[PDB]
């Protein structure tokens, strides 16, 4: 049935959301290094975070100590326009978090599906549970790479490994993604959403828990991950 429990912050303008969500995260990955000496963030694409990269950016916190590695992948060049991790390395990696330890997914293997487990290997070592992610969601209820009109759904959302291969057929690229089961080892998860569109799509995922329509319901229904969703107009 519908989604009743929530956690659900809305701000003025979206330079509000993002000062305080750079600033909750950093606090998360700052108290992860503190407890076990290494911390772990994912983040993912799109327009809408790279304000928020920004400000983290600028963070005082012991970036050196933090892994950081995406949701999801473009199966592109990594200096392409289409790439999330050349988003990350522009935007993210810069200043006091140019200290960091970034990982993107990826690799010379000439499609996703050949790449996965080579991508899947690259992050063994990455503190998990994972301390902060940090999601989007589309106008058709996606998030990270989990589409409604892909072959490779269900497997994302099964699977034990920790990225899989997914074909959109209504997006463009192939497409590495963190699975599921990766997504909510995770310790917080923030949902970072901005408009009205993006509020009304939001409203309807919590409609239902039926995640293959919208699969960013698979986060969004279950109870042991914190989830904060951010919002503004």
């Amino acid at each position: 049935g519908m989604i009743k429990e929530t956690v659900f912050k809305s701000f003025d303008t979206p330079s509000a959301l993002e000062q305080q969500l750079a600033s909750k995260i950093a606090s998360q990955l700052q108290e992860a290094v503190d407890a076990r000496g290494k911390a772990s963030l994912v983040v993912s694409g799109g327009s809408t975070p790279l304000k928020l990269f920004q400000l983290l950016s600028m963070k005082s916190i012991d970036w050196s100590d933090v892994y950081i590695t995406l949701a999801d992948e473009r199966w592109v060049e990594a200096d392409a326009d289409a790439s999330n991790e050349r988003l990350v390395r522009e935007h993210l990696l810069q200043n006091r978090a140019s200290n960091a330890k970034f990982r993107g997914l990826k690799n010379m293997f000439s499609t996703a599906e050949a790449g996965a487990d080579m991508a899947a290997e690259s992050l063994s070592n990455f503190p998990r549970p994972f301390d902060v992610v940090v999601l989007g969601m589309g106008n058709d209820g996606h998030t990270c790479s989990w589409f409604p009109c892909s072959a490779e759904l269900e497997n994302a959302l099964t699977t034990q490994a920790l990225c899989v291969a997914t074909n959109p057929t209504t997006a463009p690229h192939g497409r590495i993604t963190l699975s599921k089961s990766a997504i909510l080892n995770s310790r917080q998860i923030y949902l970072h959403l901005v408009g009205e569109q993006k509020l009304s799509v939001y409203r309807q995922a919590l409609e239902s828990d039926d995640v293959h329509a919208m699969p960013i319901r698979a986060v969004l229904a279950q109870r042991k991950t914190p989830v904060d969703v951010f919002w503004s107009a």
